[PDB]
């Protein structure tokens, strides 16, 4: 076959891509699935949910696949994106879930973390996965589940648990789970690296870390560890359109965004831009445990005689968010069309400076005790020059951001990919250039992260023969370039870091 | 004659109204003037531009007090209230101007203030007239027309320059200025205490004052110095439809607004809502010199009889200009009306402190180096709370300065009377009761700047006898807000105000 498909499983959406070796989606499907919400800071979804929504997306796109000539034949390959962290439980002997995923942004952890950071050994986490004890780690999600759900807890004592993250519990199920002769339960090492289970170094689980969390390792299932790239390790689709077509590519989905850019270089970084914002640092084979609070994590893991290639991982919570509240909450415009327009209105910031922690700061700046603060309001001040300091607070955090990620991983900053929804504001994304002076490189190709998975199915199946290759076939409104004078820049940016600071020490107790 | 007339000239209008015994106006007529604005920070005015707009508002009430069956021959007096600081030169022999009135904003001073802050003997000044030295004063800017008005210099060195606040040219001109007899060229205490010529204690003309600024008693024509209220010093109405009608009041602007709430006794207070605040502090017959930054002035005085009364004065930047900011520079809605209905929709600040700093803060903070800032942002934050924030930052400015007062004086806070813009908001007077913990008197005539001035000239001629003759008559939307919050919500939201104003200083940077 000379065409790739590609799931990509969201947090509010499930869809599957067909691309051909350029890069290009000739077919795709798109469906809005249901999260449950129980009680306040929980996000449940229902794990039939995830795999229906997918299964309908193939069926849609390989509809639209067939009215343009082809077939299931046509495909090699496809591969898989997924959120992280969000964690899933099956019993091994049925397949069936135990309880309905917790979703990556689940706070019912938070008391559970409190007590597990007062453990002993708390302080060798971080060096051993890469990640620090958080809600957001698949580790404290499973160990919740078996210390509050109780048909979790028996399924552990009596062996028949199963843990996956939804790619694990994609590729399980839809090589027909445990129905079926061979049946596949695996991960690949970038998901992997997501749970805290995992030796970020060598790639394999550590008994340390399971160890810390108390979970037995002959006891319950963990899903194989595998490489993101492998042309025999996830099996294949059992039945359906697809029925018989290899799966061939696992990639977290902010991996798969940095892989869908092409940022294959050490220095090479992308930003994904939705209500906030996920930056990861093309680090190079050596990992590097961040000093600020960045997440050490595996980029992509290709297999073939490749050294697995690693990454600094940073977040920002307010980006798109800053949009919908000029627009929802202060009714500047009903539209962020609009929003750019007002930005483009004025000249410059008029001075304004929004600091946008609604709550609070994170990466590198860590600051729990501010909220929104609005700075440099005078009588002249319009909603273009609030419009400006909205736009321009997420490129200077992201700036904050990859100057962090230079410092710890000591790789200059070679470029900037972005994508999703603020990505498109021509106005911000210059400004991102001229703040961080580098180019800021934009395709017009939205589905960058459907591209990354695509690319590993690919790799492993012959579509592309190396990443030279695909770099050059993909390659064949785009890009932004510095224009603002430095010292400008320099200027812009102390004043952000001195709103910031001024900012730390609003919320009193 | 039963009713007092009372000139109010103000800095965009003037007005003239006809208050009964009772102190409620059955006839006025308002007028918006032109103002000139040459260069920045310069504010001008044709001094004829505020004495014919006074004549036409008196023809115009006067028109209207005959729709009613009464003449000249029912009004026993008038007053006179005005903005203060505005200064005017006019030239002795013929009385005709010789500079347009450079108006109390104007800024074209600094550069003098700079030298004169620098001037050895500066130090004393604040305690001998009751101000510090800045573009404000008439002496500034009396003293800026003569190094920079060539007409104006050469009328001062040929001994025929006459200097006056606007009370002083009006009355001037009204009596019929220089081809009368009998010409009139006084001021009264509380106009004359904005000058710093004036010694606050004595209520005389101050020679170490009048020399540090190299003003020359005896070449300068100054007004005599009358009481805001007297039977017979400011002469009478020459011309015109209320012509042979004495003057008998006259009190600066912000000092008439405390006699129209019948501010009289030590501990009330009145702050006058616009675009910013002025707030007055009624400390009794001994001047208080301020540790805050307030001003200490002649709140006022009525003549033989009666000792001078002081006040402690403060002020505001930004109070109507902030709902002006959330409609026009926001457009949270069209009208002040329904930025009130925003606030009154959500329950509380949702947390949000708006810190309204425009131009720094004044009393008793004095920081020039914030800006406006906004705290407390969420994404559950709305337009509602915002709008609370501002109301409420003017609230929590308004105690800051009611408790500098209070320090200042060691006068309990024993009254807080409202008028003007703002204090039209329900919302914003409830707030500002639970804040001070007293209650906030409204009054229903909204006029209380210029029946400071009837009040004057009627105590001067016997339309009332006393002060508590005036307060029985005078009292005789809503009147009054009580406290309704609880004690500790309102430190608590005061502490998160300070605060806020803590976080914002240091901004601008030099």
């Amino acid at each position: 076959g000379s065409f790739v498909g590609s799931i990509d499983q969201g947090t509010t959406s499930s869809r599957f891509l067909i691309f051909n070796g350029e890069g290009n989606p000739v077919a795709s499907h798109q469906i809005e699935f249901e999260n449950l919400y129980p009680k306040s800071g929980w996000h449940e979804q229902d794990p039939y949910e995830l795999l229906n929504s997918v299964q309908q997306c193939i069926d849609g796109a390989m509809h639209k696949f067939a009215s343009l000539g082809y077939s299931k034949e046509n495909i090699r390959a496809i591969g898989i994106t997924n959120q992280r962290e969000t964690t899933v439980v099956w019993d091994s002997v049925t397949g069936e879930p135990l309880h309905n995923a917790i979703v990556w942004p689940d706070t019912r952890t938070s008391a559970l973390v409190r007590e597990l950071k007062a453990r002993q050994s708390a302080d060798s986490l971080l060096e051993l996965c890469g990640l620090p004890l958080s809600t957001y780690p698949s580790s404290v999600k499973l160990l919740w589940l078996i210390q509050n759900v109780d048909a979790v807890k028996q399924a552990y004592e009596e062996g028949r648990l199963a843990f996956g993250t939804v790619d694990s519990w994609l590729i399980y199920k839809l090589n027909g789970g445990a129905q079926a002769e061979r049946p596949i339960h695996v991960t690949d090492s970038t998901n992997a690296s997501r749970t805290m289970f995992m030796n970020l170094r060598t790639l394999q689980y550590d008994d340390k870390l399971l160890g810390f969390f108390g979970i037995d390792r002959n006891k319950i299932k963990l899903p194989k560890i595998v490489p993101s790239s492998d042309p025999e390790a996830f099996g294949k689709v059992a039945t359906g359109a697809l029925a018989g077509v290899p799966i061939a590519g696992c990639l977290g989905d902010q991996s798969s965004a940095l892989v869908g850019q092409c940022g294959f270089s050490p220095g090479q970084a992308k930003n994904t831009y939705g209500t906030g914002c996920f930056l990861l640092y093309n680090v190079g084979t050596e990992p590097v445990i961040s000093k600020y609070g960045l997440l050490a994590t595996v980029a992509y893991d290709f297999g073939r005689g490749r050294k697995p290639v690693y990454a600094l991982e940073g977040s920002i919570a307010v980006a798109g968010a800053g949009i919908t509240f000029l627009m929802n909450n202060l009714g500047f415009a009903p539209k962020p069309s609009e929003i750019n327009a007002l930005a483009e209105s004025v000249l410059d910031n008029g001075g304004v400076v929004f600091v946008t922690a609604f709550s609070g700061l994170f990466a590198p700046y860590w600051i729990d005790d501010a909220k929104g603060t609005l700075f440099g309001i005078t009588q002249h001040t319009t909603k273009g020059h609030i419009a400006r300091a909205t736009l321009e607070a997420t490129c200077y955090q992201t700036r904050a951001i990859l100057d962090a990620m230079e410092k710890d991983s000591g790789h200059k900053l070679e470029s900037l990919a972005v994508d999703g929804g603020l990505s498109a504001s021509d106005l911000c994304m210059q400004t991102q250039a001229d703040i961080s002076g580098i180019p800021v490189d934009r395709p017009r190709m939205r589905e960058t992260t459907a591209l990354g998975a695509a690319i590993a199915a690919g790799l492993a199946t012959g579509v592309w023969r190396e990443l030279d290759h695909v770099k050059e076939s993909i390659a064949g409104r785009e890009v932004f370039y510095p224009k603002m004078d430095r010292k400008k820049a320099e200027r812009l940016f102390r004043k952000w870091e001195q709103a910031v600071e001024m900012s730390r020490g609003w919320v009193r107790e």
